[PDB]
């Protein structure tokens, strides 16, 4: 009887959770209105559609330590987000274009920070007019948590969840799949270079595409370092039209003549910098940012090729919105213009 509740007090260990205020269970629970477990399972569709891989399951229930209308989303026992839903009101976010003002709670958007007010339900139709995007209770929660899974995509793709994107694949794409793990390229490596591209960004809806790669190159070199960059470049026309869409003018972040140069030979065994250099490297990609932010321009660095992987993780510990592209990953039938340059003069 008592046996099995000591067990099951140990048997947890969900890989992302959110814990809940008690007015914010009403949402959450089936015999009541199951209004955000729908929201909740539409966005992990969309997710898998968008990004490549089904999302662990998000498993929720009380904490009342907390107050009535916070949630926290955390992720395998680690709080990444946090927020208000207020059940009653509605979320009046607005996109910097609606003209105007509105009584009530001032905030702002729990995911991109945009300037918001909590409305009564009498001023939904207010704020719509106004041009104030007006958002439920159950979404604000359910878009914040879509936002960190976003944000968190590589960490969410464990080892279990790369079998399982290789179960789904493995019969609509057999022939590919059969041959290629453990055969080619062994399921830790599979793992960690589509791991890899997810932490930048990189969606994974390809699967044709990333397996006939690696069943051309695998064969004689299992560097998930080097498979990476591979198999980016064969992304290379996705990567380009999801930061430079349509055929408009790619405007990109470049590097000083000096500086690649400077910097290949740290690399190339020729002498590398002092750390000065580093921090000043790091000084000038921020004001690079800023710029390209001040024109409303991509935060992308178009970069050399042997120079892509060292300045993309160098550089995104700090600065994880840039975006780092190589030269041999950005299209042909395109114009490059530098905007912003990181060493002049």
């Amino acid at each position: 009887s008592v046996v099995a509740a000591t067990w099951n007090a140990v048997q947890l260990e969900d890989s992302l959770g959110m814990e809940v205020g008690y007015r914010l269970i009403p949402m959450v629970d089936f015999q009541q209105d199951g209004e955000l477990l729908g929201r909740i399972r539409s966005i992990r569709k969309k997710f898998a559609q968008d990004m490549g891989f089904l999302p662990p399951v998000v498993h929720i229930r009380d904490n009342m330590d907390l107050q009535p209308a916070r949630y926290r989303i955390l992720m395998k026992g680690v709080e990444i987000g946090s927020g208000d839903a207020y059940p009653g009101r509605w979320l009046a976010i607005n996109p910097g274009t609606a003209a105007g003002t509105l009584p009530g709670e001032k905030t702002v958007d729990p995911a991109f920070g945009l300037d918001a007010i909590w409305i009564e339900s009498a001023l939904k139709e207010q704020a719509q007019i106004q041009g104030f995007t007006v958002v439920e209770a159950s979404t604000v929660v359910a878009t914040h948590l879509n936002h960190l899974i976003g944000q968190f995509s590589a960490e969410l793709f464990g080892r279990q969840e790369a079998q399982q994107l290789l179960d789904r694949v493995s019969q609509e794409m057999p022939k590919l799949t059969e041959d290629l793990v453990p055969g080619v390229v062994t399921l830790t490596t599979l793992h960690k270079v589509l791991q890899n591209l997810l932490a930048e960004k990189v969606p994974i809806r390809d699967m044709r595409t990333i397996l006939e790669t690696l069943a051309e190159h695998a064969p004689l070199q299992s560097d998930p370092h080097e498979l990476t960059a591979v198999v980016r470049v064969a992304l290379g026309r996705a990567i380009t039209q999801q930061w430079f869409p349509g055929n408009e003018e790619v405007q990109v972040i470049g590097l000083d003549t000096a500086l690649e140069r400077l910097l290949l030979q740290a690399l190339q065994g020729g002498g590398g910098l002092e750390p000065g250099l580093a921090d000043r490297l790091l000084a000038q990609t921020q004001e690079a940012l800023s710029r390209q932010e001040m024109l409303g321009a991509p935060p992308v660095l178009l970069v050399n090729h042997a120079l892509r992987p060292l300045l993309s993780r160098f550089l995104r510990r700090s600065l994880p919105q840039l975006v780092v592209l190589s030269n041999l990953e950005l299209s042909d039938n395109r114009h490059i213009r530098m905007t912003a340059t990181i060493g002049g003069k």
